[PDB]
């Protein structure tokens, strides 16, 4: 049995296996706060979620069992996975806390562009390693729908992993105009719209699209991309906010080599690809990568999708106690991955 000390972070006591020592915050994650620590064991360092009040509810409880399933699944080098995942309790009957153990990401994307002018070749490692991501989250039928730079964390080499996909006032200026207007059907390229604002600021320096509300932020979409068609309020059930859009004064596209003056102009085909309203014909992860912005990059053989993901669980009412057995039997049966997967191409 390994030994756990108690210690107090964030005002609440953490309970933590004396394998991971001189925890210290380094701020919320989705329903946990999280610390990083030094893993005793291999010299690495560790970020550890705290799950916040894991089983407290129906809602906390299924979304428990979630992370904690979508976090096994994920092995993918610009994806958070799982280094470890422990709990203090002895037995089912004491579960109450779970804790989540993964690589030290330092950063978010924010903390890389604040005060440095990037480079191209720079942008294209970044943005790169989000679509890399995005192909293996979207081969496994699992979406983001919240992509943006504090989703991104980064380390001191710019290395990059996506994390809370699948799952306080949030900043809406990445999302997808689909999801932020709650239309009826959208798709896995709802992330390559994120990707295109991500993309268009690591090159400008400014936000695309800081639109103060849901309709200011629709109007500045459509000052760029152009008035869309009626096929496009198919997919919109509220007759008030299609009449509205209806009623808009018609705009043209602008020409993105006039909005991008001096990027690379294979940056801005590929943010014309992404940066489109039909959510049908953006471009996809695996075929932007494919992009010529990318050729110093990209590598096929270093692309991977991800093994089937069962996600039968998301239809199904369980009772909390259903749930908290079914994350404890995912607790126990975690098999830590080597610390060293990885081979010479
Ligand atoms: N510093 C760091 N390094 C890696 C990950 C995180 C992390 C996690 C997280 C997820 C799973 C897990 F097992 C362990 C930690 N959740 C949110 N964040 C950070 C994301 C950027 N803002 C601060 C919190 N933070
Ligand atoms: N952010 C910008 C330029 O500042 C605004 C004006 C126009 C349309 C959108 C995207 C670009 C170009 C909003
Ligand atoms: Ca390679
Ligand atoms: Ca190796
Ligand atoms: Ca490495
Ligand atoms: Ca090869
Ligand atoms: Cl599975």
């Amino acid at each position: 049995r390994p030994t756990f000390y108690r210690q107090e972070l964030n005002k609440t006591i953490w309970e933590v296996p004396e394998r991971y020592q001189n925890l210290s915050p380094v701020g919320s994650g989705a329903y946990g706060s999280v610390c990083a620590a030094f893993d005793t064991k291999t010299g690495h360092r560790v970020a550890v979620k705290k799950l916040s009040r894991p089983f407290q509810s129906i809602i906390h409880a299924k979304r428990t069992y979630r992370e904690l399933r979508l976090l096994k699944h994920m092995k993918h080098e610009n994806v958070i996975g799982l280094l470890d995942v422990f709990t203090p309790a002895r037995s089912l009957e004491e579960f109450n806390d779970v804790y989540l153990v993964t690589h030290l990401m330092g950063a978010d994307l924010n903390n890389i562009v604040k005060c440095q002018k990037l480079t191209d070749d720079h942008v294209q490692f970044l943005i790169y390693q989000i679509l890399r991501g995005l192909k293996y989250i979207h081969s496994a039928d699992i979406i983001h729908r919240d992509l943006k730079p504090s989703n991104l964390a980064v380390n001191e080499d710019s290395e990059l992993k996506i994390l809370d996909f699948g799952l306080y006032v949030a900043t809406r200026w990445y999302r997808a105009p689909e999801i932020m207007l709650n239309w009826m059907h959208y798709n896995q390229t709802v992330d390559i719209w994120s990707v295109g604002c991500i993309m268009a600021e690591l090159l400008t320096g400014r936000t695309l699209f800081p639109g103060t509300d849901h309709i200011d932020q629709l109007k500045l979409i459509l000052r760029l991309v152009g008035t869309p068609g009626a096929e496009l309020l198919k997919k919109i059930s509220s007759e008030s906010a299609r009449n509205y859009i209806q009623s808009l004064a018609q705009m043209p596209k602008m020409n993105f080599a006039n909005v991008f003056i001096g990027a690379n102009p294979l940056a801005v085909d590929l943010l014309e690809k992404m940066l489109v309203l039909d959510s049908d014909k953006r471009i996809t992860a695996a075929q932007a990568l494919a992009h010529a912005y990318f050729a110093q990059y990209h590598d096929p053989d270093d692309e991977p999708v991800a093994d089937p993901y069962d996600q039968s669980f998301e239809s199904r009412d369980l009772l909390i106690d259903e749930w908290k057995s079914l994350t404890y039997d995912e607790v126990i049966s975690f098999v830590p991955p080597p610390l060293d997967q990885e081979e010479m191409e």
